[PDB]
């Protein structure tokens, strides 16, 4: 595995994280 | 293309609709 | 480096300033 490689898979871990936390946001500001 | 080269064009997509969702709900909480 | 290690590098970069972009919001939010 490649640095390259490692750095898109620890990219895609990042990323998902932080749309969970846009949305978790998103429907905070919703306040439903 | 690679897999490796999917990735990261997948990755560039998802980071511009985050941005613009980002965007949004940043005026969103300014105009409440 | 070659396009595709530019790519990830700037992804890195643009993570970063959606992490920090979020942090601010979540503050805001609380805060509003
Ligand atoms: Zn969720
Ligand atoms: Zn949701
Ligand atoms: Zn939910
Ligand atoms: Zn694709």
């Amino acid at each position: 595995v490649s640095r390259l490689e490692e750095d898109v898979r620890n990219l895609n871990a990042i990323v998902q994280k932080l749309q969970e936390r846009l949305d978790r946001l998103e429907e905070t500001v919703q306040a439903k």
